[PDB]
């Protein structure tokens, strides 16, 4: 019994001068790789992430483009093989989510935790 | 955990909407969601935003599935306490939107799930 | 209620073995492999485990072998629908069996398979 996280971030096409969904995915992947490595150096907690392309739909009156905004969804699980303290991991995820929000220049960002039963095959 | 998230899975109906990419499929469903979400928001004052992911759904070829799977879209969203006073009314709104999305996409079936989640909202 | 379980599996696509060259092509690769192992299991036990599959990249430390910006992966998910499932525990055992078959067939060294509580509303 453990936790997974899910983060939803915009890609900020204009600030990063990207022009394809795959460039935005490679952008966020590289940014996560850098900040997860830094946090691992500090705390020995490495937060790996599975990143998926997406579009997020909300009201055009509140800033959404027609048909939605390009986004990345990042998800990962606390693996007991690597994580001894679920609370420290969860605090680490929250720090990383805030740092991703800052580096991606996002005005808002969601970070969820969901209970999950992990079967790890090695 | 302290709120709910939903997940809906829908086909993209290339036979009816005559689309031919992952982009035009996300654009189609996203534009449709944006319209039905706004319509429900006007009626109920509950706006349900959605995160839309490209996918394929794999099932038995003898039940209609193409080889390697049917093109689909996965829609997710979370009830944010800053926007949602009443989680049961939000749940009923999501279900109403799911049935409406099924109708607009001309889907024979459609799944809608609710999962408990703990939301941290940074603004 | 509709109280049930969903599974989530994360698999690499093993470009060194299958040599796919795009995300759409590795999605079709994993989709075909799942289709065939789900079919075999359905013929034997009458439990068909469908899967939604999503393209993705998985980010971990390059020190441990991750490519820059992430490794190409596929996420597979599915949910036990009480209209088809007679025994949720047998469904769960079947998912685990299929996940291990997928691991073997994709020649993955490691693979995660999660179960998450969910409430399914099924419209037909
Ligand atoms: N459901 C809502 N009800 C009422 N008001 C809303 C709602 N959504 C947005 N608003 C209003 O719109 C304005 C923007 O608010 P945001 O919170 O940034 O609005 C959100 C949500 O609508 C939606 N969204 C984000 N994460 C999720 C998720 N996990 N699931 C589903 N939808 C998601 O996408 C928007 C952010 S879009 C990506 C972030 C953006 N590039 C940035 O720089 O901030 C603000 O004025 C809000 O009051
Ligand atoms: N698991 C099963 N076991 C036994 N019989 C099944 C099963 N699935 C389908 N059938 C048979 O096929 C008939 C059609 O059933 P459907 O429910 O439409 O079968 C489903 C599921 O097999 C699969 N699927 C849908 N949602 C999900 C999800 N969230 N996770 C995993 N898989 C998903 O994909 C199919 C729908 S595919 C997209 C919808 C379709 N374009 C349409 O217009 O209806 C049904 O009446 C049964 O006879
Ligand atoms: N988080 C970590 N903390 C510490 N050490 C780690 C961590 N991850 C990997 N390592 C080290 O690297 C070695 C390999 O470990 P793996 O378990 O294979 O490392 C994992 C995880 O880091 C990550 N990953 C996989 N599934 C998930 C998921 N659901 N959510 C988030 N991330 C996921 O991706 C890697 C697998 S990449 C795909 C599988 C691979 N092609 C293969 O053939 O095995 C391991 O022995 C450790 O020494």
């Amino acid at each position: 019994k453990t936790l997974r996280f899910e983060i939803v971030s915009g890609v900020n096409k204009g600030y990063f001068h990207t022009n394809s969904q795959s460039e935005s995915l490679d952008l966020v992947g590289g940014i996560w790789q850098k900040i997860a490595k830094e946090e691992f150096e500090k705390s020995n907690i490495y937060v790996s992430a599975v990143i998926k392309p997406s579009k997020t739909v909300y009201n055009q009156e509140w800033g959404c483009p027609e048909n939605g905004e390009e986004t990345v969804v990042l998800t990962g699980v606390a693996n007991e093989e690597f994580v001894d303290d679920i609370e420290k991991w969860k605090d680490t995820v929250i720090k990383l989510a805030k740092e991703l929000k800052n580096q991606m220049k996002q005005s808002t960002l969601t970070c969820e935790f969901i209970e999950t039963e992990l079967h790890y095959f090695k």
